[PDB]
């Protein structure tokens, strides 16, 4: 009776592991199949799909016990989608030092312990009662539990499979269940009538790769999918000419920027990073390719970080006689400097490109494009440049400024920024620290610094573009995956 819903994609992750799927194509599929403690519900009174409300979802209630530790009660009688009852081993598994953030979990995930809190092991109270804690003080638990790092997978089923068996054949507690995965091609799920919350209004969800925007666009009007993904605001005049189709967008909680090998010589020191960072020309580029839809945020600071965004923030520089002074007193000798970009992975990467190219020859630096397809990212020392994008995935600063370009991260350890120590001492702070004039003022000294030492330049916030067929009723969310519960109706 309920409609088969059919996406177009651009593409999918290589497991269905809730973190392993952690990308820009993984969340729209693991949101359906798992749930969390708390869920963050987008359209809150009345929001355009950007709300950083926090709500109860596999958790009923929740309180907070110390600095260190929240107290889950955990929603009574859910089912997996083979029938196990939820409970709080299967809670405390989902956030133990064996499943997640311990040295043994690293290879199984690699970035548990990278994007997860400093956890200490969870502590089962009852059936129904678990403990989540930090080693350290965190004011940052509930916010996580709420995010993509956190979706609950069954102990046993989990333990019996283990991580990359779990990751072809998962199980959870959401609004979907698993059908078929046929990797590089397409993955199938069911609704799952047994779910505890908004029944699924879909009977079945096929997400099928297209990989050139052409053709899905094609797809769509040729009747073959209900909603398309991964568009830009170039495809909404075609799209919107049609009687029956329409275009749905919004900016996502991400941002574009490039960065550079800090390990290269012509790197190491910042005037040349500060050269090329001051040369870029931002309203330009968010005018000629995103027909003015991107949004330059005032530096490392966007509104989805709720009490930790700073409105009142200043622009981040743009100053082309600085930057040809910083050029002329620094090392460089006009040698082609190499920008890796792998195609337009990245909506407009290449076009982005080539009018910086214009922006830094003008200041007398040479910078030349390099293209690697999926999977062939050169090694490390054969790249200078190179374009690259964080998805903002807490409602509050620490990601993603901490654990990529904090004293743990692979911008220091991996690409040899040497920050400087007080970056390093404000990172450890507003980790343990609750918000407050104190954190408030932490992130903006680190903002400062990030600015003034360009380890990364920030470009903008991307505006994701659907299409869809106007009798299936969706809507976008302000971030890299898509929302059905209370979100999705035909007719």
């Amino acid at each position: 009776e309920r409609r088969a819903l059919r996406l177009g994609v651009n593409g999918l992750p290589n497991s269905l592991e809730p973190v392993n799927a952690i990308s820009n194509v993984g969340p729209r599929i693991v949101n359906q199949i798992f749930d969390t403690l708390i869920a963050r519900d987008f359209f809150a009174k009345g929001a355009p799909g950007n709300a950083i409300d926090l709500v109860p979802a596999l958790a009923e209630s929740w309180e907070r016990i110390d600095e260190k530790s929240v107290r889950f009660k955990l929603r009574q009688k859910v089912m997996f989608h083979d029938g196990v009852e939820l409970t709080a081993d299967d809670v405390a598994y989902t956030f133990s030092s064996e499943r997640l953030w311990g040295p043994e979990a690293i290879k199984k995930i690699p970035l548990g312990k990278s994007y997860s809190l400093d956890f200490d092991e969870p502590v089962v109270e009852d059936k129904y009662t678990v403990t989540l804690r930090t080693k350290t003080p965190s004011y940052l638990i509930e916010t996580f539990v709420a995010s993509w790092m956190s979706r609950i997978v069954p102990k046993e089923y989990y333990k019996k499979l283990g991580a990359v068996d779990f990751g072809n054949k998962p199980v959870g507690t959401g609004p979907y269940k698993f059908v078929e995965f046929v990797a590089g091609d397409r993955v199938v799920l069911e609704a799952n009538d047994a779910y505890w919350g908004p029944k699924p209004t879909a009977s079945k969800i096929t997400y099928q790769i297209v990989a050139e925007p052409a053709t899905r666009v094609a797809g769509l009007i040729s009747g073959e999918y209900d909603i398309i993904t991964t568009l830009t605001p170039d495809d909404i005049q075609l799209i919107n000419s049609y009687p029956d189709l329409e275009t749905r967008g919004t900016l996502i909680e991400n941002f574009h920027m490039f960065t550079f090998n800090m390990n290269q010589e012509v790197f190491k020191d910042k005037k040349l990073r500060r050269a090329l960072a001051l040369a870029v020309n931002r309203p330009i580029m968010v005018e000629a390719l995103w027909k003015k839809q991107a949004s330059i945020p005032a530096g490392f600071n966007f509104p989805n970080y709720g009490e930790t965004f700073d409105p009142k923030r200043k622009a981040m520089e743009y100053n082309v006689e600085e930057a040809k002074r910083l050029v002329k007193e620094s090392g460089y000798d006009g040698t082609p400097i190499t920008y890796h970009t792998m195609g337009n992975y990245y909506a407009n990467a290449m076009p982005a490109l080539m009018m910086m190219i214009e922006m830094w020859k003008q200041i007398g630096v040479n910078v030349v494009m390099k293209t690697y397809a999926p999977g062939s990212f050169p090694p490390d020392n054969q790249t200078w440049m190179r374009n690259w994008s964080n998805g903002q995935w807490m409602t509050d600063a620490y990601a993603t400024i901490v654990p990529e370009f904090g004293p743990n991260g692979q911008v220091q350890k991996r690409w040899g920024w040497k920050a400087p120590a007080e970056f390093n001492e404000l990172c450890q702070k507003v980790t343990v620290l609750p918000n407050g004039k104190e954190r408030f003022d932490a992130y903006n000294r680190m903002r400062d610094i990030f600015e003034e030492e360009a380890p990364a330049v920030i470009l903008y916030q991307p505006y994701d573009v659907y299409a869809a067929r106007k009798d299936v009723h969706w809507k976008p969310v302000s971030f890299e995956m898509m929302e059905f519960r209370n979100n999705l109706s035909f007719g």
